């Protein structure tokens, strides 16, 4: 498309901002949008539908258990979706580990909010012992 599916021409100059290491000198680009598509296409996952913020979360949320296990490449990819959603809810990143950082703490504030909200709103208990 004119300025693809994903991200736009501007998005896509911004999203060739992130670096892949903090020490090394890499940085995205439509090659690794190309190369996350090809996965995402191989995954049976929808390209275009992984434009929107919620489909690249989704995959990042489908991805964050198999990266419990997952390959180097998959995590890589993972890590390279996370940078997609930031890009499509518009966050600022620097390094691939920043931009996972970012989704990390943001992720990690989410699931808080949802104990923090459960105990507001419920309650809990447990037990275990023997002699």
């Amino acid at each position: 498309g004119a300025r693809a599916s994903v991200l736009s021409g501007g998005e896509l100059d911004k999203w060739e901002k992130i670096r892949l290491r903090p020490g090394g000198k890499k940085q995205y680009k439509l090659k690794h949008i190309v190369w996350a598509s090809r996965e995402l296409e191989r995954f049976a996952v929808n390209p275009g539908l992984l434009e929107t913020s919620e489909g690249c979360r989704q995959i990042l949320g489908q991805l964050q258990p198999s990266l419990q296990t997952g390959s180097e490449e998959l995590r890589s990819l993972y890590n390279t979706i996370a940078v997609l959603y930031c890009v499509h809810q518009r966050i600022d990143v620097k390094d691939t580990k920043e931009a996972l950082d970012k989704i990390e703490e943001e992720q990690n504030k989410s699931k808080k909010k949802a104990q923090q909200a459960a105990a507001d709103t419920g309650n809990n208990s447990q037990v275990s012992q023997n002699y």
